């Protein structure tokens, strides 16, 4: 079973936009260029392969998507992930895959909090995964 994270769990700072999308970028070897990006589902379905490998069925993961439903169901491999693991985290589904950016920051930056409570250090290939 997973960590936790609580708004009152004490955590690390806050990160910029810029420091954000360099931890995505550099972790799992991708050129997004906007935190609404990550409305796809498909960077925190790997991140939570990478922290629990075999949690997700990465295999049903849509890698490319372009389109809201799509999103949802990249959303919904990742909420069971959560639920394999004790994550309880209720995930604002409906609106992140609107894709703007205060809704996708607010949540990646729990994520990273709970990203770093949990990562064990161990090398991950992201791009052999997908």
């Amino acid at each position: 079973m997973a960590v936790n994270v609580y708004s009152t769990s004490v955590t690390s700072d806050n990160l910029s936009r810029h420091d954000m999308l360099a931890w995505i970028n550099e972790s799992l070897q991708l050129n997004l260029t906007k935190i609404e990006q990550l409305c796809s589902g498909a960077a925190y379905c790997q991140f939570m392969d990478m922290l629990f490998p075999g949690s997700i069925a990465l295999k049903k993961v849509k890698f490319q998507a372009k389109l809201e439903h799509e999103y949802i169901q990249n959303f919904k491999i990742l909420q069971a992930g959560f639920k394999r693991m004790g994550v309880d985290k209720i995930i604002p589904v409906d609106k992140l895959v609107k894709g703007k950016f205060q809704d996708n920051f607010e949540f990646v930056q729990w994520f990273k909090k709970f990203f770093d409570a949990n990562y064990d250090g161990k090398d991950y290939d992201p791009v052999a995964a997908r």
